[PDB]
């Protein structure tokens, strides 16, 4: 099984990776986790990183561009996807194709239903070949909330200074909203909606 | 031994390939060629193409973001092109590292000692692991004859409209003029500047 788990910068995802992990194994089940981008093991990814705090001239700036290289970084990974799906039972994913089309279509002021999901959707699940998700579990949380996060990381660790899209609110607000409309109407897959306070025990019995 | 045949849209560059091969085989060795972008093998250089004649929507506005796909698309070819170096004599490259300097600055109106020029050269060179060409060979032609077969074969060949650069004929200009800079600079390596009626023959003893 492939769950995808998605949301806004600062949203918690990577803790619910971890903790998810540990209630699937705890039932029994062996569990992969891989988290998008591929930094290090993808020049696209690293590339992209690279743009969104400051460099490349006026690559950031080009919607379609960013959303390329990430592309680019999963079509560099399929393989090693479907290789850990023959392996685990479970393969859990921090961000996946979804992440594309919330952003791509919220720094175009477009909802779910417009060209840049769309585009998404061609280029990568039917041209790039990336398998659809059995789940994508969305985290919802507050733009706020989720902006402190990040602005907290940044303090603490000078390694992981805010980028572009970070800084961005009104960006990550509307993000958050179009990834509230692709769990609606079940984008690539069947959606599950969490807040902050889900309980990983629950999630990993409703995704087993 | 690597060369590359740099120049402009139209400027004859698929055809000194061909006769560049046959002096090379006319005088005992054995000879491969490649071609840039590698239309069909790498989906970075697909969308570019795809890019230029209008579709993923801003991309192309972007300098930096096509300059990263033919990069990306270079990229995925070292392996090829050091298996190619050492199974031939001669590997003859139909563009190469050359193109993404001269373009680039040219859609920035800068010069050859400018920064896309020097951004090319730190990511496709010492970053990516591009090998340096031996020779680059400038096929150099006005910019009204190299126009005007660029018209002709879209006339003659409805697969092969021209695109958004083809038809920026200030662009094809500025670009013969980073391309002659470049050349002088011995940018990436030695140059050979060439005209149209260059004898084959003769240019291949020079490369050999
Ligand atoms: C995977 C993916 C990410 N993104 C966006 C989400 C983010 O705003 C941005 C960066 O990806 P993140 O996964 O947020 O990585 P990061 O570079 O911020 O790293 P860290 O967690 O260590 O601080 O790119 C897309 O727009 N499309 C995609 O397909
Ligand atoms: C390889 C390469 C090409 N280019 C430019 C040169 C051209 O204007 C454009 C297209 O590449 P071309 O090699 O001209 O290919 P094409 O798509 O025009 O195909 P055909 O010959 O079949 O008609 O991209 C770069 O800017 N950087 C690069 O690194
Ligand atoms: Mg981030
Ligand atoms: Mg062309």
């Amino acid at each position: 099984m492939l769950i995808a788990i998605e949301g806004v910068d600062g949203a918690g995802k990577r803790t619910l990776v971890e903790k998810l992990s540990g209630a699937f194994r705890a039932a029994g089940r062996s569990v992969a986790t891989l988290a998008f981008p591929r930094y290090g093991q993808s020049v696209a990814a690293d590339i992209a990183a690279e743009a969104l705090h400051g460099e490349h001239g006026d690559l950031a700036s080009s919607v379609y561009a960013m959303a390329t290289l990430f592309a680019l970084d999963r079509a560099g990974a399929v393989h090693t996807i479907q290789g850990l799906c023959r392996g685990y039972d479970v393969v859990i994913l921090d961000r996946y194709v979804a992440s594309n089309a919330a952003y791509s279509a919220a720094r175009l002021h477009e909802n779910a239903a417009g060209k840049a999901a769309a585009w998404v959707q061609r280029i990568e699940f039917a041209r790039l070949g990336l398998p659809k998700p059995d789940w994508q579990v969305l985290l919802a949380v507050s733009a706020e909330l989720a902006g402190e996060r990040s602005r907290g990381r940044a303090q603490r660790d000078p390694g992981r200074a805010r980028d572009n899209y970070e800084r961005d609110a009104e960006l990550q607000q509307r993000t958050g909203a179009v990834y509230a409309e692709l769990a609606a109407q079940g984008w690539g897959g069947r959606w599950l909606v969490v807040g902050a306070d889900v309980d990983p025990g629950r999630l990993a019995a409703t995704l087993a």
